[PDB]
């Protein structure tokens, strides 16, 4: 599977669903559909967390990378599982929405890059060794 495509299709779905434009996301698919529905379910179960995160990020172009790294380290500090990976995608979405809300749309390209590099380097071994995206689809698809 393709981590860049998974990130691109997720961020495009989340932003387009809420009326936000991301030019670079303008457009195997059972993975995208499964992640979409898992993420939407996560968002519904933890709306209060979705709301507190959006209201406190306080992004600027120079602090965006540090805010992303700080949250993602805390998310995986106790270990990785599929639910924390889904939460990682939803947090990336929140970062992208808040970037546009604060007139920093170019930051969406950076956030998508950071998310991809994170799957490619930090989370890669865990995802592969726990069955890859195919296991994720079999468990939650
Ligand atoms: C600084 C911070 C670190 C502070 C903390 C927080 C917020 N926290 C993050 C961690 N969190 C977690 C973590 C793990 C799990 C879990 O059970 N893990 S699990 O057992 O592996 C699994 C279990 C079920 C499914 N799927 C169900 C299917 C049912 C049928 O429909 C399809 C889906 C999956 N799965 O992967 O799909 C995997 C979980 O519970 C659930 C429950 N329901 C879920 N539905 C989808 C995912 C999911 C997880 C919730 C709780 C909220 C921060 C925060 C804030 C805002 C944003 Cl925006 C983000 C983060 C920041």
């Amino acid at each position: 599977y393709d981590n860049r495509e998974i990130v691109m299709k997720y961020i495009h779905y989340k932003l387009s669903q809420r009326g936000y434009e991301w030019d670079a996301g303008d457009d195997s698919e059972v993975v995208h559909l499964t992640l979409r529905q898992a993420a939407d379910d996560f968002s519904r179960r933890y709306r209060r967390d979705f709301a507190e995160m959006s209201s406190q990020l306080h992004l600027t172009p120079f602090t965006a990378r540090g805010r992303f790294a700080t949250v993602v380290e805390e998310l995986f500090r106790d270990g990785v599982n599929w639910g924390r990976i889904v939460a990682f995608f939803e947090f990336g979405g929140v970062m992208c929405v808040e970037s546009v809300n604060r007139e920093m749309s170019p930051l969406v390209d950076n956030i998508a890059l950071w998310m991809t590099e994170y799957l490619n380097r930090h989370l890669h071994t865990w995802i592969q060794d726990n069955g890859g995206w195919d296991a994720f689809v079999e468990l939650y698809g």
